[PDB]
């Protein structure tokens, strides 16, 4: 089997991307955040604190006949954003592009952080990172992707981000005609459950390419590319009046800057961001400074290729019983 979904921008700023996902008989269409940084499925529900929903879209378990209660079945989620949400669990069927998987665990919510209410554009998420980080007690469970792929064509999923416009996930198949050139494959670490690899390099603007190794992960669901301060320090320094702001909380820029392009390593190959894609906007309505797409890690702990960097190319995550990334221009 196969599934192919389009995902869009949830605003302006590309600041998550939103992908329609089937739960429930007969069906009930949420617009989940496909999450390659963690492994619950998560939604908000007929469970929710009333005071916590803000237009979102809700599924309601009691209306869906396949809809079944997993008894004594908790979750609690904190992200790396300091959100968090957590609830009970309904296995139901669930279905993304065409693919389906029947007994999937649907996370339903009964409380939600400020930042997931203030969000009406985002029904919940859809992890897709290692089942070991899935918060289901007492009995974990598996994601979306873990459940559907004996049945997928090949073990795979692909991540086709939009700048400033939608793109698609697919399921179970390489579209070839979805990116030029070669797709290079580069080493994955699971040992701590997520989508880990070893970036050769990078290179601001036309400089000269900077041999180094960048371990962080491949994370859909974090908007903006977090590396190293030493080079976040060297892609800003070619921007005339950017600084770091401890009152903003990173890089800001004056937004009538033409940024540079941010190139980065996956093996001998070179995935190029246009300096465009650096460009988060005003830092507040109305303002002339403007808020940098790529900022330092230091103190996340790990570096994190979010959708700046993967939104530059056509992601495949390889879920093979060893599984690997590939990269390809596009």
């Amino acid at each position: 089997s196969t599934g192919s979904a389009t995902t869009t921008p949830i605003d302006s700023l590309d600041d998550a991307y939103i992908t329609p996902v089937q739960i429930g008989t007969p069906a009930q269409t949420l617009n989940l955040d496909f999450d390659t940084g963690s492994s619950d499925l998560w939604v908000f529900s007929s469970e929710t604190t009333a005071s916590e929903v803000d237009g979102q879209t809700i599924y309601t378990p009691s209306k869906s006949t396949t809809a079944k209660l997993l008894s004594g079945a908790t979750w609690s989620i904190s992200y790396g954003d300091g959100s968090s949400s957590s609830g009970d669990v309904y296995t139901d069927t669930v279905s993304v592009g065409g693919l389906t998987v029947t007994g999937q665990a649907v996370e339903s919510a009964k409380k939600v952080s400020s930042s997931f209410t203030e969000d009406s554009t985002i029904d919940g998420l859809l992890g897709l990172a290692f089942s070991t980080l899935n918060t289901v007690s007492p009995t974990q469970q598996k994601t979306f992707f873990d459940n559907a792929k004996a049945s997928l064509d090949s073990p795979v999923f692909t991540a086709d981000l939009g700048y400033h416009a939608p793109g698609t996930y697919n399921f179970g198949f390489i579209d070839t005609t979805a990116y030029t050139g070669s797709i290079t494959y580069t080493a994955v670490s699971t040992k701590q459950g997520f989508w880990e690899w070893t970036s050769t390099g990078y290179a601001v603007g036309s400089g000269t390419f900077k041999s180094t190794s960048i371990d962080g992960i491949a994370d859909t669901g974090t908007t903006l590319l977090y590396l190293p301060a030493t080079v976040v320090s060297a892609y800003w320094a070619q921007v005339s009046g950017a600084k770091s702001s401890s009152s903003v909380g990173g890089y800001v820029f004056p937004c009538s800057a033409t940024l540079p392009s941010f190139t980065f390593g996956v093996g001998s190959a070179r995935i190029v961001i246009p300096g465009d894609y650096i460009d988060f906007g005003p830092i507040s309505t109305g303002s002339s400074s403007c808020f940098g797409g790529i900022q330092s890690s230091a103190g996340i702990g790990i570096n994190i290729f979010g959708d700046v960097a993967l939104k530059a190319a056509f992601v495949v995550f390889n879920g093979a019983t060893t599984p690997t990334l590939g990269f390809a221009s596009k």
